[PDB]
């Protein structure tokens, strides 16, 4: 496990990668459920780098109908919603260390547009240490980004039955290499992957959750297959065993046709993340960035797409990584059978 | 997540429904494992309502042979057993906020018998908020009770194979609608369901735990069927695959034929509880009232029934909700395929 | 300093002297400002003696006009006042361990009349260990009690100028030897002294606070003399230097003529208490029982006397110990120049 | 649940069984993640027995590549590694109460070399109370150890297809009955089982994880079978469904051929431990000693054998209990269909 | 006030001055009443210097007759007395950071004999920060130590009537400049002064506490004079007003003639310490090192001298600094009217 001294040093390293120095101000954003050791490590590491640092503490916001403790489960209002003064307090800093989770929200976007940069850090310290960020991680992720920005379509095939097509072009590419060095940009320690969004109303075909594939935030390995039929960018059919019924029931409950929209799509580039890690954690440990980021996955998602100006506000949100896939950009394979093949500069 | 401010206002709403005001005295009962945020919110809310308040702290009572941390799993003595002073400290109050989980005990019943009312509150704050009690919930549960109090039999059928008969009349009905407003009433925030007990040595037939059904306190969705054969009020056969072998081994561990007796039987009326919720929580989060209360389930139980004057004091205790059941009071259905149909007033 | 393990053992010893065993119930009374180490040691010691134990926690009560943090300085309402349910909660126990201080109030007396016995314990752990009670302290105090109950006058002379007469007989004797063994009786760990009250409207003469004598709760050694003139049981004159002006100003603040009434009078029998100890403590450490109890002092008091049925409810309260005094009961000296001389079996 | 007073009373009873009195010194070893109630209970109990007590606190050690929170996951370096002054601090004690877990590390065997005994105590208080150690547990475990010490081979069969042979002799027998009474010896509260290691490069055959069998630290009940093929002391093949693919992926992650070596083998003698208990716990509660100790299991293990002077220091370490087994010492059965049958004096009432 | 981050940075500075690096081991010694921010800062600073760090925690030791909370009140018995294993755990370290205070105990000198160095650090963080140790401080204190080493007698005089003579030679000179760099040596952060002990049974004359002079641990500025008459190394008379009566009462309470023995004597060399500081603190804040260290004071002491192998075990211990003195070594002044005049290189800038 990670001692307090090492946790502070880890934040020193990541904050320097994020260009924190004498001239920079740092706001550490927290609520009552924020890990106090990570808050303190971020405060002290910032002071050691001679930055001007303060904590902003917000009362927790609660969604009555949200279930479970995973913060990615209900994407709606946040503790910043309605509180313009607290938003101004964060916008006054060069960098925000977010230990309470704001991603996917319009207030985060307004803060980024002021040139403030944001580093989400909410996973447990030992996970933080296993995927401590590197410049080489950034360089590999950025090589993939060069390819993705030029692509006009993404395709996924798997021997389990995936056969999924998504025209591209309308939306930008987003990268996560684990530190917030550029102004006006968000990132998440830990990470190491990239994605974009399909053209409006255009994604089509079949995505098959094989035995062993994962739904977040359920955090289960599927023991029976789930087949998703997708037409015009929306899930229109969910078929299979018990997991299919559970998933159908869960999506039903939000009583909103927007929950079935396909949102972001991409592939993983983090070899220090592990498909097996989720089985070694309890559900309340965190959001399981291992499942999102592991090398050579195909990651897709459902629900809201307003963070790039899509139509859907809906709060129901799922992240679903697939193993053993082929991922093509136009006619070029970037992943073959779950292994990263292109571009060469992105492989580990 | 729920803020301290929100948690205190929630208790103000529930204590007010429970008729706490300046004429009343409130004891907040706790032990070392009680959630200090909930304790504090209850102390604070009671004072805001202008009641006189005090906390009573009991040493934790340990059952050597109980396994796991769920308090509903082993019903033996409690911290109140042989502690008449502590019991009178609770009887001095008009209402007890129970944050330590006094099992249904003879001492609990003698406290209720003096007119003191008891409100159980132990589920996590976010769960308390999702199922915040309402007067409408009480109306709908009372309408159902009216029909249950007159039934001479209850019957349960399912496509999966349940075919279960329970003569009634010997034992009363009991409701749980989330607050303790009448003298001598015990209730549980969150809840929203009702139940009774079969006449002695009388229940007959078959109860099938289908794929997706739940055993508490195991807190798993069954992946293979379990068939329970019942004769003269007792499980006599437990048949199936791994889950059944697990169940057989658990019940034999107590080395007591009383564990196989069917205890309470009833159905759920809480549309804000969710069959899917259990899979979003870890086991030590709480007892999963979502599983017990969700709208239209059939809930039956095994083990002790001394709380209604039955013969069985055994500690081993299971709560088992079933989906997709038809439930009949005499020859009228109250639930059809997991949906509440009667009384109309009880529906959501 | 005192470790946690030693503090529990000390409570074991004093609770045994207090006749706590498996037949006894113990209530540990606390509020937010109670020393948590002493609370826990009391709870754990009572559980080790196999008693039935619980804690009762009351919201703190605030006297708006009270100055400073000494709980003996404003004797009025307590947190028990108007909380009859919490009073019953305490009356249900055989012994109350008071860690929040109730002395001088009617609720404590009604608790004692039920047969409940009360042990105050609020001094620091190190002070509690320096004056750990013994049976031999009890025996010495009771020997002095036998003499005091027969006396019908008390007289004090000092070379510094005291010349004070108090007729006795109207009011009983009170002892404090450090543990609560007899039913319906209060005591204070630590102590070891005894007192009575003068006949109403009868105490007369002069009491001189010499250089080095003490006023509680001020907790100063006088550096200039204060002369108190007493006529018909009341101070009618306060003369001297800065300490006299300070004392005059402080008593006048309560705007109540009852503050000048002489209340309890007696002498100290604790040789493990020290007149020098006060100068080694900060004011918020405790109430300085060393100054009240030290061997051979004369201790008098002002203010309320309704704890024995006198006329005065007033909250202003002072405890003043004098050194080097001669103390006579009728014509026989029990203290000569600050040394205990009679009875012999009370000397140490 | 267990109150502070009872937890202190439990440590008094266990430390007394561990021969702690006024002549003994006790070191309570801890790090930041140690359960503070258990730390405090041991300190206080040792003081009430009038032993000379002190705590030793080490900064936590993190292995970058380790995953999840189970103490047995990464068995490599520890917070003691390279800290020889801290090691000597522990060696000064007669008994160390270990609340951070040094087992499977070289420094532990060196501390035991000096005559210090060590009691591991890391499971939740309620689990500690369910399996509060007893002298009769020690008597039954030692009767089993007699036979194990006399054996030249161990064999396992099961109806699911286990057919496994291990020559014995090279390595000693290790017992765990829950308290550390003898000098220079380690034990674990709770326990109640015994094991040894096979001769180097010699274990052979097949071990089948049947439905319901368990892999630690995964802490799952197998829902489909896994077949382990063993040759010359090493797993050479892992076959089955998803559980097998998960296991293969986990073991290859460490990129070290030594993770496939068979380590300790033995059987369970603790009837107060329960095969069903794991299902009532979350993963972070503890290491699940119920699964290791329950009466009549066959327990084998993979990876490191350095603690008895073996070849392998690898970090990846798995504990796998099997139900329903027949377990033989040479030609004589000690367990049949998961029930302890011999010696008679080892059986529970 | 001092933030957590700054407090860790101070311990980095002081531990480096104390020669802590990757080759060294550091034991942080504490009890329940140790300041936990200081404990944490020391542990963390030692780790960031890549020292091998551990904490050693002892159960607090209470002397029944001890009064008040000052750590110097009842000297002699410590939480270490009779705990040989804990003492060894401390001797395994190169440097002990002492946050519970062992000075004036026999165990401390034994630990130092093994080569372990000890740094006491118990004052509040703000006091630590105001007198953060420096190399120039060490330079000035050693300049003064050179003179004290060659002296055959110390004499004190003051207009208030001090006239005190102490033959020297039998005991060594002890220095305190704020950090523990040399092995086998103890120091105190904060400090900056030096002292020795008079030859056995030889101190003679009078010491007068003037108005404004201080008794520790009473922590009061004298408002009336106290006259101490001294013969053959022992106070034989204590005369004056209320302060004198309080002092006589306190010293006789211990019922032990050894409390009147004169112990260490010396002068203050720390200009960042302040005679006025004590009046801005409460009695439980700390031991008031300002009053012991301030520049030009004369500091003498009563009671124990066992820590340099003397006859006296007694627990009652008093620190008394005097202002406005002339202090002589043989016939040469080192302080005149409370200002430091020699050696020149020991004076403040
Ligand atoms: O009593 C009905 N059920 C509940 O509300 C929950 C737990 C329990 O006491 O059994
Ligand atoms: O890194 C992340 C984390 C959460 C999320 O929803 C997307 N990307
Ligand atoms: O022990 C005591 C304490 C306070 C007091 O006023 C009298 N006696
Ligand atoms: O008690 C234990 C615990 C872990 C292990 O590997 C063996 N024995
Ligand atoms: O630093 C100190 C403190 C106390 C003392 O007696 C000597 N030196
Ligand atoms: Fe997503
Ligand atoms: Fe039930
Ligand atoms: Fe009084
Ligand atoms: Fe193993
Ligand atoms: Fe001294």
């Amino acid at each position: 496990p990670v001692s307090n001294a090492q946790l502070t040093q880890m934040f020193e390293h990541v904050l320097k990668l994020s260009r924190v120095d004498e001239t920079q101000s740092v706001a550490v954003l927290k609520s009552h459920y924020s890990d106090p050791r990570t808050v303190n490590a971020a405060m002290e590491a910032a002071q050691r780098l001679k930055a001007k640092v303060y904590a902003v503490e917000l009362p927790a916001f609660n969604h009555p109908t949200a279930m479970g403790n995973d913060m990615t489960a209900y994407c709606g209002d946040t503790a910043l919603t309605g509180n313009l003064a607290a938003q101004r307090a964060l916008e006054a800093a060069d960098l925000v260390v977010d230990t309470m989770m704001l991603l996917h929200s319009p207030e985060q976007e307004q803060i980024l547009k002021t040139g403030t940069r944001i580093l989400l850090a909410v996973e447990p310290p030992e996970v933080l240490a296993r995927m401590l960020p590197t410049e080489d991680d950034k360089r590999r992720v950025l090589a993939a980004e060069t390819l993705l920005k030029q692509a006009r379509s993404l395709h996924v095939r798997s021997k389990a039955g995936s056969d999924f097509h998504a025209p591209l072009g309308q939306y930008p590419a987003v990268t996560e290499y684990g530190y917030a060095d550029e102004p006006g940009r968000w990132d998440h320690w830990p990470s190491g992957f990239l994605f974009t969004w399909p053209n409006e109303d255009s994604a089509e075909g079949t995505l098959v959750l094989d035995v062993g594939d994962i739904i977040l935030p359920f955090k289960n390995y599927c023991r029976e297959r789930i087949t998703l039929e997708i037409e015009k960018g929306f899930i229109t059919g969910i078929h299979g065993g018990f997991e299919a019924e559970y998933l159908r029931d869960y999506m039903k409950y939000f009583n909103d046709p927007e929950v079935y929209g396909i949102s972001h799509i991409g592939w993983g580039l983090q070899p220090r993340a592990q498909w097996t890690a989720m089985g070694l954690h309890d559900r309340n440990d965190g959001m399981c960035m291992d499942a999102r980021a592991f090398y050579g996955n195909f990651l897709f998602s459902t629900g809201p797409n307003t963070e790039v100006g899509g139509k859907r506000k809906t709060p129901c949100h799922l992240d679903i990584p697939l193993r053993n896939c082929d991922i093509y950009l136009d006619d070029k394979a970037v992943v073959l059978a779950g292994d990263v093949v292109a571009p060469e500069e992105s492989r580990a």
